[PDB]
């Protein structure tokens, strides 16, 4: 996260830090909880990853030194990308993550509700983005978990924003048209979480964009309403 603060413990209970143990452990990418066995990220996480056997996922982190080789983690049971998936710039950058294990909710670690159908026409004005990736261009992984206030942008405005690109309405953007804030490197796949009537929504997952806070190069997120459907397909399968 660029031009963003240290966020304070149990401040987003539903943020978990995704990592990978090939060839060595390290965090890969950012994600939420949705269901006691589900975590929902991005689809573009998993390049090149063979099996969910390497991933281990930790909720309830504030700081990534408190994972060591005795911290408790949920193994990864399967990998669901969405099969429309080709790349993040062409969109159905989502995949759901189901856990070999439930994950019991308390104040550390709890689930962020999914925005509602109805809700597609509502207009989110406190939007936070969050994640453990660079402060800038070239940096490293953060230890502490990193929010930053991004204001949403129409697909109108976000599509001037990317010549060449298509802007589709399944994505949603969110920057300032001087940067200054916004998602970086390490940060994908994470949350963009909206406050709306005192609930918290997930509205965006962190997907890609054009460096990091660049003046005119909003961040681009899955817009999570437009796969609600989806996402009960694959959590509520009989
Ligand atoms: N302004 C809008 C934002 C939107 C999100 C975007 C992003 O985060 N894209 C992803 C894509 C990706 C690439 C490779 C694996 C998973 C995902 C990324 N993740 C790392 C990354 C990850 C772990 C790292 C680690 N352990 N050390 N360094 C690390 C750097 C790199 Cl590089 N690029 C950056 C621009």
């Amino acid at each position: 996260i660029v031009g963003g603060t240290a966020s304070v413990r149990g401040e987003w209970p539903w943020q978990v830090t995704l990592h990978t143990t090939s060839p060595t452990q390290r965090h890969l990418c950012g994600g939420s909880i949705i269901g006691n066995q589900w975590i929902l990220t991005a689809a573009h996480c998993f390049y090149g990853v063979e099996s969910p056997k390497i991933l281990r996922v930790y909720s309830g982190i504030l700081n990534q030194s408190e994972i060591k080789e005795d911290t408790s983690f949920f193994g990864v049971q399967e990998i669901i990308i969405h099969d429309q998936y080709k790349m993040a710039e062409s969109g159905y950058d989502i995949a759901l993550l189901k856990l070999e294990t439930t994950v019991g909710y308390g104040d550390s670690q709890r689930p962020i509700c999914l925005p509602s159908k109805g809700d597609r026409n509502v207009i989110y004005t406190d939007c936070w983005v969050t994640g453990w990736g660079y402060r800038k261009l070239r940096d490293k992984i953060q230890n502490t978990l990193q929010k930053a206030k991004i204001p949403l942008v129409t697909n109108e405005e976000c599509q001037k924003r990317y010549r060449g690109h298509k802007i589709t309405h399944k994505m949603i953007c969110a920057g300032y048209r001087e940067g200054g804030k916004d998602a970086c490197k390490g940060d994908s796949g994470g949350p963009l979480s909206c406050k709306h009537n005192e609930v918290w929504h997930l509205v965006g997952i962190t997907s890609w964009g054009e460096g990091c806070a660049q003046r005119e190069r909003p961040g681009v997120y899955t817009n999570v309403v437009e796969y609600v459907d989806w996402i009960l397909e694959k959590t509520q399968a009989v």
